[PDB]
């Protein structure tokens, strides 16, 4: 059959390595009292400045920009626009935190959750197993687009919000803060090198590949360690409160995938493309958005509980959507 | 015909990644002003507490305790004893930094220099190329013994010195500081697991293997990053000064290899064992001892200027010793 206990074991064995790093970081920050808050911030700074850029480059460079399916990109952009419209409309009617002011900061922490699943680590063992090798290849384009356009746009939104804390000058300041970022350079060099490699066949030198790998290899372990450190910093696992936690998880696991269903139907995705493009949306929050929020101090307590409690519901949620799509 | 420009290229391409990580760390600490001294200390603390133990375990577990050559272990112990004796005799007459006290710290640094080469990363490309695949296994045994006994003894000496800043009480305090050290637990679990794996055939579960790898993969990149950060902290690249730099370089690249030659001759190592055991000592200083010194703030200035300017002389030094041994 499509689903088996062997698939469940592969999914669980893919997830547990992340929770081991998370728990080690949390214990080292809280129980073992190893890293002071400044040192935890320094570890997260290293992760955001040297481990994510050096892995965004690896993701983007190892995809052919010319074979990316236009339908998938159109569907993803349509999802993102629909989610942005819905979130903006909702805030006008009721703002969170007791109906106070401020659209950005929430229109950013809602896009960090709703429209940025975890695909590289957990999406593969789940969906490639459920739907075979085709799902892996289809989701590879989604992951590369995520690292290519969406993280850069999210960083621009973060820095625009930071600047906002005299209308074109703010945008210019946001742009200037963007250019000096290492993520933008990582993605630009990644796309340029993907072009060169897949057009002129310029294989990256082994020396440079090894030098990049030395720093990028531990990126995921360090990122989950940083999430654990922050968890230790926060008083409770559900640091945003139950109500906000309910709304955050609802946005992540119902609205995001439902709007992806709407987008896939609108773009007329056929057969596996329609099915594999929506089960990807209903996936854990990820820890790149968490890294950005923690560095920018933009309501990371919402991202934390989402990451911790969504890697337990990604598998059941994908099973539920797969059963729903069967008939 | 034993040495070729292709060998030089492999050695250089194995060394360059470490210098890339080092330079990135140094720039990030000095020119880019990213990590404050506290954050640099936090990154180094993470490296010492999570990256080295999780790699000492990987090194020790993958060895076969029942296939270690007794002659190699005896030769290594004899070299270490001869060194310790020579350093103690020298410290009696002339003390470093003029005539002062502090024998234990200076002998600890002298041992960290003379009797702890770099074999895992640079020894394999260099001596395996010079002497073929035969030297690979012998150097592997040297590396396993290094991670098994010598690093633990070095940590005990470091903590004894720290506790000395009422004779059996100090030793007991050193032991208590040792037991809580993550490195000793990593080495003990590693040796026990190697015993289990190579005696009863137990295989480490895939889940646990991936959990360990997530954190241990970036260990070397982060270690070189930390060394670069410390370099940025120091006023000049030759932090200890020329005279002390001359004495440190001499201790590492003449006394160490010379005493290893004496030890190999005494133990009657035959043919490749005699040659491979002495060309390994004349190798860079390594960055595990630097990590320990930086954590314990015990003259890391003398280790940084070796880890740099020794990875340039490791290749010519190996060529020189190989030529000397030919006739
Ligand atoms: C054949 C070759 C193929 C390509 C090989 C590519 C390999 C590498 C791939 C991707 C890039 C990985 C980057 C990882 C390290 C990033 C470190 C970094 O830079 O951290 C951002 C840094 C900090 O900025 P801040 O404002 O936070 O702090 C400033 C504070 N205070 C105002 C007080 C000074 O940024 C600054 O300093 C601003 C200055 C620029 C920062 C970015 C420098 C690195 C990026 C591009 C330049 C060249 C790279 C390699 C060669 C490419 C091809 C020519
Ligand atoms: C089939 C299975 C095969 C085996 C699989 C195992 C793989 C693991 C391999 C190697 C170990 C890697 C350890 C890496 C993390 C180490 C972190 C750590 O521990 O950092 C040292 C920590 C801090 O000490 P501190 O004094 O610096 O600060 C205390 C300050 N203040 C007094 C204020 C509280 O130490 C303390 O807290 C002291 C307490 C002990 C610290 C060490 C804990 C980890 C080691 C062993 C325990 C169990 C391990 C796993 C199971 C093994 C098999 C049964
Ligand atoms: O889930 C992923 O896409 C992997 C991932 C998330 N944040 C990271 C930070 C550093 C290295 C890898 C990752
Ligand atoms: O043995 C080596 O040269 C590799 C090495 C030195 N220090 C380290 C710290 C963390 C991970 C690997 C290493």
């Amino acid at each position: 059959m499509g689903i088996s206990w062997l698939d469940i074991y592969h999914v669980v064995s893919a997830t547990v390595p992340l929770y081991v790093s998370m728990t080690l970081g949390f214990l080292s920050a809280r129980h073992l009292k190893l890293f002071s808050p400044e040192q935890c911030a320094g570890i997260n700074k290293f992760v955001a400045k040297f481990s994510i850029p050096l892995l965004s480059f690896q993701i983007i460079s190892e995809n052919n920009p010319f074979k990316m399916s236009p339908k998938l990109i159109l569907s993803d952009i349509l999802q993102k626009f629909l989610v942005v419209v819905v979130l903006a409309m909702v805030l006008r009617f009721w703002h969170p935190t007791g109906g106070r002011g401020g659209k950005l900061g929430w229109v950013i922490t809602g896009l960090s959750i709703s429209v940025l699943p975890n695909t590289l680590i957990l999406g593969m063992p789940i969906l490639s197993a459920i739907y075979g090798d085709e799902a892996a290849s289809i989701l590879e384009q989604i992951v590369v687009l995520q690292s290519l356009i969406w993280y850069t746009i999210l960083l621009f939104l973060f820095e625009l919000n930071a600047a906002r804390a005299g209308t074109m000058k703010i945008l210019l300041k946001a742009w200037r803060k963007l250019i000096i970022n290492p993520n933008t350079y990582a993605t630009l060099i990644g796309i340029i090198w993907a072009t060169l490699h897949f057009r002129l066949g310029w294989n990256l030198p082994e020396m440079i590949d090894k030098s990049i790998h030395l720093l990028s290899d531990g990126g995921l372990g360090m990122a989950m360690f940083s999430l654990g450190l922050f968890m230790a910093s926060q008083s409770s696992i559900i640091a945003c409160g139950t109500k906000m936690a309910i709304i955050t998880m609802l946005l992540k696991f119902v609205l995001g995938p439902a709007l992806m269903i709407a987008s896939a139907y609108c773009i007329r995705l056929k057969s596996t493309l329609f099915k594999v493009a929506i089960l990807q949306a209903a996936l854990p929050q990820g820890v790149v958005p968490f890294v950005f929020a923690k560095e920018y101090n933009l309501h990371p307590e919402i991202i934390s509980t989402g990451v911790i409690f969504g890697m337990l519901i990604a598998l059941p949620t994908t099973l539920a959507y797969y059963f729903l799509l069967d008939l």
